[PDB]
């Protein structure tokens, strides 16, 4: 992924090292592009949201293991430095197997959709699913992005892929997509069990959340009130659809075929209507490009069949196959066999513990065994993500 190494010193050029402002709906931040339509803001997430950005804990917090409030983390260019460094190695961690290199490619390919006017024959970017990047007088300038990874807000454990929405547009479920601001840290990791054993190797948490840009880039993403099935244990929480499909393994069998049947013709249709609108076109708004450049961008991301007269069509095959990636192939499950680690088999093992981490020296964690180095007693019974035998690395808090 990053082909030059970055620190957070390192000066604004305007290009990949820029401060920036986010769809509000303010001051600017210092943002790095490490690869095509990604970008990173070590800065804490008091942007996104309509001033939710105090830092400062409310009333009663769920405390840990549920949560945690230090006001002061990612406050130095040190900690963001890190921060970078940190989403730096992970991402690459992520590239460096089959299908985070897949995936990451689904993500970077999955441009959202130039869905904004309201003529039905005009191209038109939704200024949502971009930034303005600062040029030397001061002056903005639109740019287009796929997706954000940002610091925490508050609860800086609560991890999370969201997208700014539209007044009658939902993005993430209509096959069009939206800018993803991912909210993540590297600095810290969720300890499981099956005494404290083990501890949640970064690179399949940020994984998860890649796999959320992934349905909502490509527009694919299950409502967040559809929730499941009462399996229960021998009174009980629900798990969401969406979550199911992203951690996938076992549980991602509770899953009503029949409903995802429901939903793999659902963003087929919605894919179809994608390549009426693009047939349908007769202008584009901008300067950057031409209504044929963006018509095979798009024709690039939905896998689109263009006949001799260049009409687009959706390959009912090439369509089961891309959904089938990103919403089957694309897993934590699927992710946790590639990487040879050690993670909660299920949505229901309550982490009962934060860790304070620093992932970014070679000695502590590396891009090919995380945790678990190779070489040393930590590359069996994974020794390397047991906060006991490797105490170093894993310092419980609060
Ligand atoms: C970022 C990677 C995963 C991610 N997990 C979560 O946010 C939760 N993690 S969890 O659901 O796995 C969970 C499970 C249990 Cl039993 C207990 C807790 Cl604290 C967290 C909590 C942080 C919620 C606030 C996710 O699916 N986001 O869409
Ligand atoms: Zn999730």
């Amino acid at each position: 992924f990053v082909n030059k190494q970055f620190n957070y010193k390192d000066p604004v050029n305007g290009v990949d090292i820029a401060y920036i402002k986010i769809p509000n709906v303010m001051q600017p931040v210092k943002a790095f592009k490490i690869h095509n339509k990604i970008w990173v803001i070590p800065e804490r997430d008091t942007f996104t949201n309509p001033e939710e950005g105090d830092l400062n804990p409310p009333p009663e917090a769920k405390q840990v293991p549920v949560s945690y409030y230090d006001s002061t983390y990612l406050s130095t260019d040190n900690e963001k430095d890190n921060y970078l460094k940190g989403v730096t190695k992970l991402f690459e961690r992520i590239y460096s197997t089959d299908l985070g290199r897949m995936l990451l490619t689904s993500i970077v390919r999955g441009i959202p959709f130039w869905g904004g006017s309201t003529i039905d024959t005009e191209l038109k970017v939704i200024d949502t699913n971009c930034i303005n990047v600062i040029q030397p007088d001061g002056s903005y300038r639109s740019e287009e992005l796929n997706l954000v990874i940002i610091g925490p807000s508050a609860d800086i454990i609560q991890f999370e892929c969201k997208s700014f929405g539209h007044e009658v547009l939902n993005l993430t479920r209509n096959g069009y997509g939206s800018t993803q601001y991912i909210r993540f840290s590297p600095d810290f990791t969720f300890g499981f069990e099956e005494a404290g054993k083990f501890a949640t190797d970064p690179a399949v948490t940020l994984a998860h959340e890649l796999i959320h840009a992934g349905h909502r880039l490509y527009g694919i993403a299950i409502n967040p009130n559809r929730v499941f099935k009462v399996n229960t244990n021998a009174s009980g929480l629900e798990v969401s659809f969406e979550e199911l499909r992203t951690f996938g393994g076992h549980d991602a069998k509770f899953i009503d075929s029949l409903q995802e049947n429901e939903f793999r013709l659902y963003y087929y249709n919605k894919f179809k209507d994608i390549a009426s609108t693009l047939n349908k076109a007769k202008s584009i708004v901008g300067t950057t490009a031409s209504l044929q450049y963006m018509k095979n961008v798009f024709k690039e991301k939905y896998l689109l069949s263009e006949d001799t007269s260049g009409k687009f069509s959706v390959d009912k095959l090439k369509f089961d196959k891309l959904y089938k990636m990103l919403t089957e192939i694309y897993t934590e499950d699927n992710f946790v066999k590639f990487f040879k680690v050690l993670n909660r088999k299920t949505y229901l093992n309550f982490d009962k513990a934060v860790f304070k981490i620093n992932i970014v020296p070679k000695v502590n964690y590396t891009i090919y065994d995380g945790f678990n180095l190779r070489n040393t007693n930590l590359a069996a019974n994974f020794n390397g993500q047991n906060t006991e035998i490797n105490n170093m690395n894993f310092t419980k808090l609060k």
